[PDB]
C-alpha cells in the first residue's frame, strides 16, 4: 500500500496557517494518507527554504492516527505523482507563474475535492492556498491539542499566565490595525465586556499592532496589559503565538475584527465573544 500525501504549505500568519493546516490533516486522515507539514517560506522567517514549522513547535510524527512529516526533510524527500490540484503536475518551468487568481482556482479546487465522495486518484494533494473554513471544529480543536510549542515560548505564556491571568478574570481583546470612531468603539467593547458579570477580580489583555491603540486604551481603562516589547521574524512569530495562546485563556475576548483567524483559536476555547457586525453582539461558547 503506496504511502500517499497531503501537504500543507501556508507562510501566512499563524492563524491562517493553522487552520489550513486542519484541514489538510482532515483530508489526509479521511483518505489515509501522510500529512506534511510545509511552512517554507514563512513571513517569519528569513531562509527560504528552511521549514518553519520546527522553529515555533516540537517535532510531531502522528496527529490523531495520521503520520506527519513536519522539518527540512520537505527538502529531501520527492513527493510522488500524480499531484492534485492538477496545476502540479505541470512542469516546473510551467509552475514560475503562480499569480493570485491561480492561488484562489486551487482553494476553489480542493474545497470541492474535499466535499467529494471520492477519494483523489492523485498520490499527493498539495495544499498551497487559504483553507480556513474547510474542515470541522474539532479538526481545528485536533491540531491545537496535538502540536506543542517550543519551550521557551510555552515558558513566555506561562510567566504571564502567572503574573497577570492566574486569580482573575481577563478580558482579551484584539485589535488589528474614523481613527477617533475605532478607538471609540474599541472603548464600547471594552465598557459592555467590563459590565458582564465574572467570578474574579477583571483585568484587560490587549493585543494590537498599533502602538497608539495600547497608549490610548491603557490610557482609558485600568488594568490593562500586554505583552512587553532574522531574530525580528522568529521575535515576531513568538509574539503572535503568544497572544494568540494567551488570548483563549482569557474569560472574555472582543474580536476586532471577528474576521481574523487570529483569534480563532480563542473563538474554539472562550466562553464569551463579543464581536462587532455597527452594533456589538456577544456569543455565549457554550
Amino acid at each position: 500500500t503506496k504511502e500517499r500525501f497531503v501537504i500543507s504549505r501556508r507562510r501566512t500568519g499563524f492563524g491562517d496557517c493553522l487552520w489550513s493546516l486542519a484541514s489538510a490533516w482532515s483530508y489526509a486522515q479521511r483518505t489515509g494518507r501522510t500529512l506534511v507539514i510545509d511552512w517554507r517560506g514563512s513571513c517569519y522567517v528569513e531562509q527560504p527554504f528552511s521549514n518553519a514549522f520546527p522553529a515555533f513547535f516540537e517535532p510531531v510524527e502522528d496527529i490523531a492516527g495520521v503520520p506527519v512529516i513536519c522539518d527540512d526533510r520537505v527538502n529531501q524527500l520527492s513527493f510522488p505523482g500524480p499531484f492534485f490540484p492538477r496545476w502540479w503536475n505541470r512542469p516546473s518551468i510551467d509552475c514560475i507563474n503562480r499569480p493570485d487568481e491561480q492561488i484562489f482556482r486551487e482553494r476553489d479546487e480542493l474545497t470541492e475535492l474535499f466535499q467529494a465522495r471520492e477519494d483523489s486518484e492523485a498520490n499527493t494533494i498539495v495544499c498551497d492556498a487559504c483553507l480556513m473554513w474547510r474542515c470541522s471544529e474539532e479538526a481545528e480543536r485536533l491540531i491545537f491539542r496535538n502540536i506543542k510549542l517550543r519551550s521557551e515560548i510555552r515558558a513566555r505564556i506561562d510567566a504571564l499566565y502567572e503574573e497577570h491571568f492566574s486569580g482573575h478574570s481577563i478580558i482579551g481583546v484584539h485589535v488589528r490595525h474614523d481613527s477617533e470612531l475605532a478607538l471609540h468603539q474599541v472603548c464600547m467593547a471594552i465598557r459592555k465586556a467590563k459590565a458582564l458579570s465574572y467570578p474574579k477580580p477583571v483585568k484587560v489583555f490587549l493585543c494590537t499592532d498599533s502602538a497608539q491603540v495600547l497608549d490610548q486604551v491603557s490610557g482609558l481603562f485600568p488594568d490593562v496589559f500586554a505583552v512587553p516589547k532574522a531574530e525580528m521574524g522568529i521575535e515576531g512569530g513568538a509574539s503572535a503565538l503568544i497572544d494568540m495562546y494567551l488570548l483563549a485563556r482569557c474569560a472574555t475576548v472582543i474580536r476586532f475584527p471577528p474576521t481574523s483567524a487570529f483569534t480563532r483559536y480563542a473563538r474554539l476555547l472562550v466562553p464569551r465573544i463579543i464581536e462587532f457586525d455597527g452594533h456589538l453582539t456577544m456569543i455565549d461558547n457554550p
